[PDB]
């Protein structure tokens, strides 16, 4: 999160950090046992670690629980990235907890004008390197599809969505991916991809959650 | 047992110590003439030790009876260990007191996040050598058969639970094979084997004594 705050402790309980010798991914819980998280970053082992503040440092209320399965959306492409979601049923049921708890998944697609929360342990800045140890937040709005499009010929899909600022200087960076975007207490969007970090005209690029309700369910109802 | 605490005296009174000139394996007296323990634990004369506490000071509580039928499970598999499983029919029954007390079987096969109870005289360091005097306890639940085997692949049967930790530190080792896991008053493993002792994603392999039950009583009521 280039440009944002340090996240009130434990005040995004849905935000997971996915562990394979240091964090390289986040994504959210919805349900005990089901993360959502992106394609790109399928691994075939993976830990999550919930309840966590201060990535770098064991606090007390963490629960670590592995992957029991990893399930990319069949459509994932790598390499224009269209369809980024995956699914993860962990190893065992978590505590739910004020700390960690559930996300809801959107009853319809948010406009663009929404206003939304994205949070991450991904980079802090435009350039250079700078990852942080506490949750970092940031409050951003979808953007209208015609200026996503614009900022990205040819490389927009019906399930991406730009949520950020033209401006530049405030957005998600590497290590952010597969992190929530959470718009009125519903997960909207996922960390994708975009071209730099908080570069004007290169806004952030989001998997499109609404686009994918479907699909969810029907994986988690199955296995 | 590695990382546990020195049991209570007496406190697990079903302990046995299998003996062929020292200790060398565990096991649970299942009735005054009947103990479990596990088929590698196999030795053509085995002298049963009840009632100990200090495997190597006479305390004058001790019953020393010898095995008069040793049965090992017919599908016993040596190579990988399925079926780990074996009866000692002891020469004379015992005197059942405080001290030397039988244990539950099984009634129903305990879930996963079952607290347990492992105790024995075996190696209690994770690296190098240290065998105990006295009996060692440890708490410690049953895993997720899925973090069973994702630790180790395509080595877990229908037979064997994992009991323990994933981060290490706590576990059985060599001298507590054949030795007892109590869960709730019943008897739910018995030490089999595992990668090393005590380390990271390594946690213990048990015999599931639920399984059993049936060929048990089995053997029990034809010798
Ligand atoms: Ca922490
Ligand atoms: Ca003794």
């Amino acid at each position: 999160i280039v440009g944002g705050y340090t996240c009130q402790e434990n005040s995004v309980p849905y935000q997971v950090s996915l562990n394979s010798g240091y964090h390289f991914c986040g994504g959210s819980l919805i349900n005990d046992q089901w993360v959502v998280s992106a394609a790109h970053c399928y691994k075939s082992r993976i830990q999550v670690r919930l309840g966590e503040h201060n990535i770098n440092v064991l606090e007390g209320n963490e629960q670590f629980v592995n992957a029991a399965k990893i399930i990319k959306h069949p459509n994932f492409d790598r390499k224009t990235l269209n369809n980024n979601i995956m699914l993860i049923k962990l190893s065992s049921p978590v505590k739910l907890n004020a700390r960690v708890a559930t996300v809801a998944l959107p009853s319809s697609c948010a406009p663009a004008g929404t206003q939304c929360l994205i949070s991450g342990w991904g980079n802090t800045l435009s350039s250079g390197v700078n990852e942080p140890d506490l949750l970092q937040c940031l409050d951003a709005p979808l953007l209208p599809q015609a200026d996503c499009e614009a900022s990205y010929p040819g490389k927009i899909t019906d399930n991406m969505v730009c949520v950020g600022f033209l401006e530049g200087g405030k957005d998600s960076c590497q290590g952010d991916s597969g992190g929530p975007v959470v718009c009125n207490g519903e997960l909207q969007g996922i960390v994708s991809w975009g071209y730099g970090c908080a570069l004007p005209d290169n806004p952030g690029v989001y998997t499109k959650v609404c686009n994918y309700v479907d699909w969810i369910q029907d994986t988690i109802a199955a296995n």
